[PDB]
């Protein structure tokens, strides 16, 4: 499903994302525009054979089995296909366990180069929350 800027921001809200770790809702609305442009079902393979998955672009080497990234972890314990899903659950679950991980949402590429030290509050103007 593809999300709207607002709708998206509320339902990260309601599954706990609004500071999460020191991050305000809008990094994370930022990131997952930049990501995957709001579409639960974005998905991108690297040169290392890995693949993204979702509306936060999650990665099948460390994060989430797919079956076909040899000697790939499964810290979140889910098959990357959870993470497609138009209940982002899954995704802000796994995200949570990401961000805690000692490098903060650096992480994400696309929010370090197109979102950290912006206005990031820019991304949940105007909606209700």
């Amino acid at each position: 499903k593809v999300f709207g800027r607002c709708e998206l921001a509320a339902a990260m809200k309601r599954h706990g994302l609004d500071n999460y770790r020191g991050y305000s809702l809008g990094n994370w609305v930022c990131a997952a525009k930049f990501e995957s442009n709001f579409n639960t079902q974005a998905t991108n393979r690297n040169t290392d054979g890995s693949t993204d998955y979702g509306i936060l672009q999650i990665n099948s080497r460390w994060w989430c089995n797919d079956g076909r990234t040899p000697g790939s972890r499964n810290l979140c314990n889910i098959p990357c296909s959870a993470l497609l899903s138009s209940d982002i659950t899954a995704s802000v679950n796994c995200a949570k366990k990401i961000v805690s991980d000692g490098n903060g949402m650096n992480a994400w590429v696309a929010w370090r180069n197109r979102c950290k030290g912006t206005d990031v509050q820019a991304w949940i103007r105007g909606c209700r929350l």
